[PDB]
Formats: structure tokens, C-alpha cells, sequence
């Protein structure tokens, strides 16, 4: 059932932008870990004094990284003469962030038809406002509201280059890195409180409803935004991961990107080969019972040959009524045990494909307990 | 001249350790950049509930990654049941410096005969304490004094593996990595006012003296250990760039390190084809003219095809009246246009090879404007 309730017209997922303490070295890191070029950059020699923003694209992925410079290089500006190219920018605001979360997402970021009425409808449903609509070199409209924890949920619109105020990077500083990463599929917050956040969001969207945890998945009409939540499952005989996360986070925030691949193969080949010289590093394979069980639920689906190149690459396959899914997790982006990403490609529901064809994974909570405990015996 | 005159004991530069907002994605960056491998770590796999640490090495150069968790994993612990490796951290002094400086060098680490002799030798000399000599697990000493800004000068002896507390990488993320870098040559400091500088760090320790600015070297007694330190001149035709790093530093700081390569031809090789894939850039080459005129001054040294080498990576060369010296600068290590690295390699002085043979290149700012100049017309 879709209601097809939306508040505001939402297109798709727009940018997630990172708050860091030195945005070039994340960048850099990432761009290497995950495949994507260096296409955007708005700092010092851009004009801009207040931040550092170092935008990486991976087909229709876009990550953005942003770190505050001192103060002083604009104590004399005022925000109507400011040389930021993010208006809701604020130094004390990213410091505190970074302070007290560690690297992690400050904003995801949704294209709309109109910022400014999403913005307005929104908080007129009970959004808190973050930051209002902003018109850029008449050009581009931003506006924020919070989320959950210290993310907020960014509004771009535009009338017809990322944003004015950035610059297209000289190709000499641009190497056309590419792992097959293509889009963000969906984000996902731990909060302490599933029910009182997704009633938050959804309240104020008309987005509708699509072990250790309980989560629900926050859709927009077509689907193609998804905003998944976890809460934590306490008493359990493991620790919930997501309570470990609420702890060194220093509450509720961004757990998990699922980026889709057009070629998961590939991807985590590429990925794979990284891991110890800069790029990123994969949880532990799941034991080879797990890919003996694969062929009794999937084997319609991959071939021998397909399955055993999922077995030596560790990704896992889940299906529903509708699609297939391989996913893959990696191991936290930075110092602490919170905030990582999860490589993922679709395979079915095809119309192009709708959005979260073959569902986000469940069944491979049972699956790979199933598969440890019969590997163990 | 040499008089000899250090208070204390020092054999050589231990490590360099810089405070991070998130150690991981710089010391993975660092990692990839410039050929270090990841050798040991402290962090909440190893029981720290402190801070996260990283070691990079490459021959005998350390590189310390630091950065701090939420001060929530350790509210219960006092000093005397501190889980940190490093006793001298305190979060708010991170956080502090991270916010004040960016991304930097706090640690400017010697080994010594007796940390504990060094710093109270220091302390009875002038030198403001930092934190006082500390024992770890009965083996290893650490004190800290005051160097300049928010720099200090780290004592390290040892009665006989880093540090007690860190463990050794496993080696499945321990990729050996290695473009030819072996030693700290020298580590440098930006003042404000060069003489009152000096006087300070010669009073505690000893250490004798070896365009837009003015420097001196202070080294030790076999003039291994080389702390050069800069201040501006001010009213120059093109802004001193020690003017803008203490401007967007706030304040006085590490410039630059220099990092001797057994092979700079090979090292060169190695960062320039990595630069636009996640590691260090390098400052613009000089025009050909430099290298036309190379032949005049060291073509006893290098041969031709050496140094057409030197112009196709853009080495620069400088030389004394003892050794030759062949040098290349990075662009900025991070965001703010502060700290960067020097690549070095010397020739000549052989007795192994003294310290500072060849000088540090003063000569290139006049054979870089006569290039420039020659180019031009
Ligand atoms: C939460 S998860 O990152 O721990 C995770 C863990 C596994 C497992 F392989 F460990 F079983 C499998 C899938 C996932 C997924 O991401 C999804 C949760 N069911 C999804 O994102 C949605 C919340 C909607
Ligand atoms: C300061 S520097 O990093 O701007 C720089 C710049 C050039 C030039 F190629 F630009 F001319 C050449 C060499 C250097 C060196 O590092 C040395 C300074 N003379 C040294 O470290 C010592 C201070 C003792
Ligand atoms: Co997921
Ligand atoms: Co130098």
C-alpha cells in the first residue's frame, strides 16, 4: 500500500554532505576508498572564507565534505555579506557537530520542486526549522529542518554547478575514478526511540511507511527516497549495535548509506583491493555455510559461478516477493564504531527499477545466524 | 662552529604526532600518499577509551595519528586509572587545538638518555612545562615541554613496542607500503618573532645555531636533531607567506616537515602518480630555465640525464661549500594553507653522513627568481 501522501514534491536523493575537521584529507580518503572523482570545490580560492567544501561524485552520488576555517578570516562578514557558498553554514554549530559525534553526516539532502514551500509545509507540520529558505544567485533555493539528533533533512530546489559559489575542478586535480557506484539508495538513522521519530518525519513530510533493532522505512511517493530508522532492542544476549552507536555518537545520528552499484562485482573488487592501502575496509565474510545455503533460495536467480563470486567478494543475498538484493557493509568510515556505508545492487521489479525492489536485507539477520551455527556443527 | 652545548643526552627525532579530528581518514591518506605503513595502534580495540591513535612508519620516520572519542567512554576514569596510552592527552586541549589550528603537529618527539633528566634539565632552563615525565609500565618515560604555540618538544627514553599500550597492526591490514622515505630530516616552526623563539628553545635544551622570512636552525650536538624556525618581513612586494600561516594557523606552528628519501627520484615517482588519487600534490615546477641553469652549479654532481630526472618530477637543487642537496615542497597537508611537507635527499658529508649536509636550500630562493625572471624573457 502507497498512499502517495507526500507534503511537497520530492525527486530524488541530492547530496549528503559530511561535517569534518579537515575536509581535504576526508575527501581525499574517500575518494580513493569509494571510487568518485573530485567534480566541485568551494574554499579559499574560490572566495569562500568561512568553509572548506570539497565535493566527490560517483555517477548520480554526491558527497560533500565541509570543514570550518578560522573564524577570523570572516569576523568582519555578516551573514548578508557573507563569502560562505552554504548559508546555513555556522562555525560554532559544525565545531560542536564534529566535537561531539566525530566525522558523520550533517545533512541529507533531497531535490524538490520548491525549497522555500517544502521548507513552509513542512515546519507548518510540525518540522523543527533548522535553516530557512535561501535564495542563491537566483538560482538555487536551500532550507533545512532537523531530522534527527544533529542531521537535518536539506531541501535543494532549482529553476532550471552544484551549487552557485562552487567551481568545476581542474581536471589535472580530477582523476575520473569510478567503481560502479551510481546513487544513493537509502540512509539510515539510529535514534533511541523508533515511534517518536518516525511519527517526527513522517508528520512532517507525508512520507509513508515502506536482532538488537527494530526499524521501520520512511518512503517519498515514488519510493525513491528512503529514509529508513532503527531504535535499539534492549536485554538481548549480544549488545545491541545500535544502543553501542547512541553511546559514541553521543546520541541519535546517520548509521548507514547504501549506495547502489551497477555492478556489485566489480565494485567490491575494486573496494576490496583498497582496503589496506587508504580505502575502506568489509566486515567479516559470513562462514562458507552461508553461500552452501545460497543456491536452495537464490540459485533461480545467480548461477554457480555468480554465487561463488559473491562467496570470495563476502556479499550477502536476500530476497522478497519482488527482487533480489546483494549488499555489503564496511567496517566505520572513521574512529568511531558509528556511521558506515553499504554497498548494494537490485536486481528485478523492473517497469526502470522501482525503488527498494527486493526490500533491504532482513532475512539475512536469520540467514547468517542460521549459517554460523551450521558451520560451527 | 659546534660548541656542543646540549643540556641532555638526545640521539634522535622518535616521531612526529599530529592531533586529528578523526585519525583514521588522515593516517589512511597520509598512509597511501607517502608510503607508510600502519605499524601500531591504541584505540578501543586495544582498551583505550580515550583517544584514537595511529602509527604510520617508513623506515625510521614516525607518524603518530591522534584524535580524541567522546569524553563519555572515560568520565569514570581519573589519571591514576586512565585507559589512554599516551598520558598526556586531554581532551580539551585536543579539541582545542584541532579548533584553533586545523589539522597540525602537536608533537615534536626526541628520544633522549633520561625523559625525566631532559625535562627538569628543561624546566630548570626556561622551558614551560607541558606535562610532566610519566612511566609507562615501567619502560618508557614521556615528557612534554613547551616548543612554540601550541607545538611542544615530547621526551621519549627507554630502559631497553611503540609505546606501551599500543599493540602491532595485524598484518592483513598491514600493507608494506614503501616509496623511499627513511628519516625526519628536519621539523620547522613559524613565529611571529624569530629571536625571542630562539633564545627560548636554545636556553632549555642547548641545541646551538647551525624571501618574506628569516631563520635560523637550532641542532643538536651531532646535529641530528634540526628544529629550524621562521618569522615573517614584513612590507615585502608579494605577502610573506609566514604572514598567512600565522594568520590562518592562528597563531605560531609546525611549517613543515622534511622527509629524507634514500631515493628521491623513486619517492617522487611514487607520491606524483598517487596526487590526484588520494594523496599529496606538489607546489608548481620550476620554469625550465631552473633547469637550464642547473648544469652551471652542480653538474659535477648530477649528470644530465639525472638531471633532466630532477625537471621531469620538479626537484629542486641547492648546494654548500660540503654536499648537495635535491628538495620538492607539497602543496598544503589539509585544509588551511599551513603546514606541508618537504622531500629530501643529500649528498656529500660522508665520514654515514653528517647532519644538514648540503644546507637546506636557501640558494633556491634566488635561483628560483633568476628562473623565473630568465623564463620570462
Ligand atoms: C541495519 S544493518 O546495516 O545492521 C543490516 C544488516 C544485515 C545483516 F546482514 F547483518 F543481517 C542485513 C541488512 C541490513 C540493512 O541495512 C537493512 C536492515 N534490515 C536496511 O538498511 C533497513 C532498515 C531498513
Ligand atoms: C622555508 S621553505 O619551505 O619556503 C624553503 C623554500 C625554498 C625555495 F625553493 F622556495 F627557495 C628552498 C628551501 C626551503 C627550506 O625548507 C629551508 C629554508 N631556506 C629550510 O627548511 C630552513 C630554515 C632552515
Ligand atoms: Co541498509
Ligand atoms: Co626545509
Amino acid at each position: 500500500k502507497n498512499p502517495k501522501s507526500d507534503k511537497f514534491k520530492v525527486k530524488r536523493f541530492h547530496h549528503i554532505e559530511f561535517w569534518c575537521g579537515d575536509a581535504t584529507n576526508v575527501a581525499r580518503r574517500f575518494s580513493w576508498g569509494l571510487g568518485m572523482r573530485f567534480s566541485a570545490k568551494s574554499d579559499l580560492s574560490t572566495g569562500n572564507m568561512v568553509h572548506a567544501s570539497y565535493l566527490l561524485t560517483s555517477g548520480d552520488l554526491r558527497f560533500l565534505f565541509t570543514a570550518p576555517y578560522s573564524p577570523s578570516l570572516s569576523a568582519g562578514e555578516i551573514k548578508p555579506t557573507t563569502t560562505a557558498s552554504i548559508p546555513s553554514f555556522d562555525h560554532g554549530s559544525c565545531r560542536s557537530f564534529f566535537s561531539s559525534h566525530g566525522l558523520g553526516v550533517r545533512a541529507v539532502a533531497i531535490e524538490v520542486e520548491d525549497a522555500e514551500s517544502a521548507f513552509s509545509i513542512s515546519v507548518a507540520n510540525g518540522a523543527i526549522p533548522s535553516s530557512p529558505p535561501i535564495v542563491l544567485n537566483e538560482a538555487v533555493t536551500i532550507a533545512e529542518v532537523k531530522l534527527y539528533g544533529d542531521v537535518v533533512l536539506r531541501y535543494v530546489s532549482y529553476k532550471a554547478e552544484f551549487l552557485p559559489g562552487f567551481e568545476r575542478v581542474e581536471d589535472a586535480s580530477s582523476f575520473p575514478l569510478d567503481y560502479g557506484i551510481r546513487r544513493l539508495d537509502h540512509a539510515v538513522g539510529n535514534v533511541p526511540e523508533l515511534g517518536p521519530a518516525l511519527t517526527y518525519v513522517a508528520g512532517f513530510t507525508g512520507f509513508h511507511q515502506f536482532s538488537g533493532l527494530n526499524s521501520a522505512v520512511l518512503a517519498s511517493n515514488d519510493e525513491m527516497v528512503l529514509l529508513p530508522i532503527n531504535e535499539p532492542v534492549h536485554g538481548t544476549k549480544r549488545k545491541s549495535q545500535i544502543q553501542t552507536y547512541l553511546e559514541h555518537n553521543e546520541g541519535a545520528g546517520l548509521q548507514h548509506l547504501a549506495l547502489m552499484s551497477e555492478d556489485i562485482f566489480r565494485t567490491l573488487r575494486e573496494m576490496r583491493k583498497r582496503s589496506s592501502i587508504g580505502g575502506f575496509d568489509f566486515m567479516p565474510s559470513p562462514p562458507p555455510t552461508y553461500y552452501q545455503n545460497l543456491k536452495k533460495r537464490v540459485g533461480d536467480v545467480l548461477s554457480d559461478d555468480q554465487i561463488k563470486e559473491c562467496e570470495e567478494l563476502g556479499i550477502l543475498v536476500d530476497r522478497d516477493d519482488q527482487g533480489t538484493l546483494l549488499q555489503i557493509f564496511t567496517k566505520p568510515l572513521g574512529d568511531r564504531p558509528t556511521i558506515f556505508i553499504e554497498i548494494i545492487q537490485r536486481v528485478g521489479c523492473m517497469m526502470y527499477q522501482s525503488g527498494g525492489c527486493g526490500g533491504f536485507g532482513k532475512g539475512n539477520f536469520s540467514e547468517l545466524f542460521k549459517s554460523i551455527e551450521e558451520y560451527e556443527k
